[PDB]
C-alpha cells in the first residue's frame, strides 16, 4: 500500500496548507515529525507529481527509502545532499525514480512533449522557508555522462554558459528568460545504485518565490 500511503500523505498536506493558508512554516512542522528529513513537497495539479522531497547525508541515503524510513525501489523524490535551502544556492538538484508507472518522476518524460509543457509551466515548491514556483524552461533527456548536476559556478560567466547549454540541449521551448541573476532548479530521474542504465532525463525550471 505504497500509493495509498503517498494519498494518505498527500492529504494531511493539503489539509496543512488549508489550515495554515497564510503560513509557511507549521506545514513542514509537521512534517518533521513524521520524518525530520523532508525538507520540501513538489506539487503539479492534473498529475501524479504531489509528494514530499527528502535529504540526507548522501545522495543514496533516500533512492531506496520513502519518507517514513520503509525500504522501498521507488524510493523517494531526495534533493541533493549538498544543496542548502535556506540559502540556495545556483542550481538545486533533486532526483526520483522513472519506473514506468506514473508514479514519483515518471511526468519528467511528459515535459519532453511541447503540448504537455505548454499545459504545465509551472510547478509548485514549498517548504519552511516559503512557498515557490518553478518556471520549466528546458526539458531533455541525456546521460551520467554530462553533468548537469553542478550547484554552484566559479563565475557568472561559468553560470551563464551553464544556462546556455541548459537551454541549448532543451527540447521543448518556452518564452520564460533566465538570467545568472535568477535560481534554477533540476529535476532529474535517477536509477538504483550499480544500475547500468546511464540514460537520464532532465526539467530545469527558475525558481521564484511566491511567499
Amino acid at each position: 500500500q505504497e500509493r495509498a500511503n503517498y494519498e494518505k500523505l498527500q492529504q494531511k498536506f493539503q489539509m496543512l496548507m488549508s489550515k495554515h493558508q497564510a503560513h509557511v512554516r507549521p506545514q513542514f512542522e509537521s512534517l518533521e515529525k513524521i520524518n525530520k528529513d523532508i525538507v520540501g513537497w513538489i506539487k503539479l495539479s492534473g498529475t501524479s507529481l504531489n509528494y514530499p522531497v527528502l535529504q540526507g547525508k548522501t545522495n543514496h541515503d533516500y533512492l531506496n527509502l520513502d519518507f517514513e524510513r520503509e525500504h522501498r525501489r521507488k524510493g523517494s523524490i531526495f534533493m541533493d545532499f549538498r544543496n542548502e535551502l535556506k540559502n540556495l544556492n545556483h542550481n538545486t538538484i533533486l532526483y526520483g525514480h522513472h519506473v514506468g508507472d506514473n508514479t514519483m518522476f515518471d511526468v519528467l518524460e511528459d515535459y519532453l512533449k511541447q503540448s504537455f509543457y505548454e499545459k504545465h509551466k509551472i510547478i509548485e515548491f514549498d517548504n519552511k522557508y516559503g512557498k515557490y514556483q518553478l518556471q520549466v524552461f528546458s526539458a531533455y533527456k541525456t546521460t551520467t555522462k554530462d553533468n548537469y548536476i553542478r550547484t554552484d559556478f566559479e563565475n557568472d560567466q561559468d553560470y551563464q554558459q551553464f544556462l546556455d547549454e541548459t537551454k541549448r540541449k532543451s527540447v521543448i521551448n518556452s518564452d520564460v528568460n533566465v538570467t545568472v541573476k535568477d535560481k534554477i532548479m533540476t529535476l532529474s530521474t535517477c536509477e538504483d545504485a550499480y544500475s547500468e542504465t546511464t540514460k537520464r532525463i532532465v526539467v530545469v525550471a527558475k525558481i521564484i518565490k511566491v511567499s
